[PDB]
């Protein structure tokens, strides 16, 4: 697995129905959503440890974790979370996360490295499914 990379979206479908059940208010659905077009990932994988840069214009954030063990992170809309990342198989991996403090939906988020050299991120709240494809830069 090769997940390394300068990854920059391509496609984004169902954003701004997954900020919806997050409790976001519609103004600031139609800004994020605009935020997500200009929206990079950069991933370093050694083994099966990862470092996951997220950018957009303005906000940059570090995720740093080894399979199957817990870290923290925070949920899409920014609420911290313990997480847990497992294989699903050679080229995808699944996280769960577990809210820290408080209730809300059950988030969760994959990463899938296809044979077309395409990355994969879905990113599920509750019954609602966001799916972002990306392209190595
Ligand atoms: C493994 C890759 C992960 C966990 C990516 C997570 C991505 C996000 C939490 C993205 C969040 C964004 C917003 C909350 C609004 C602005 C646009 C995004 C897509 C960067």
């Amino acid at each position: 697995p090769n997940f390394s990379g300068n990854w920059k979206i391509i496609r984004s479908e169902n954003f701004e129905e997954l900020l919806k059940v997050l409790g976001v208010n519609v103004m600031l659905r139609k800004i994020a959503v605009a935020a997500a077009s200009k929206y990079a990932v950069e991933i370093k994988q050694e083994g099966d440890t990862f470092y996951i840069k997220v950018s957009t214009t303005v906000y940059t954030t570090e995720i740093n974790f080894k399979v199957g063990e817990e870290f923290e992170e925070q949920t899409v809309d920014g609420r911290p979370c313990k997480s847990l990342v497992k294989w699903e198989s050679e080229n995808k991996m699944v996280c769960e996360q577990k809210l820290l403090k408080g209730e809300g939906p059950k988030t969760s988020w994959t990463k899938e490295l296809t044979n077309d050299g395409e990355l994969i991120l879905t990113m599920t709240a509750d019954d609602v499914v966001c799916t972002q494809v990306f392209v190595r830069e």
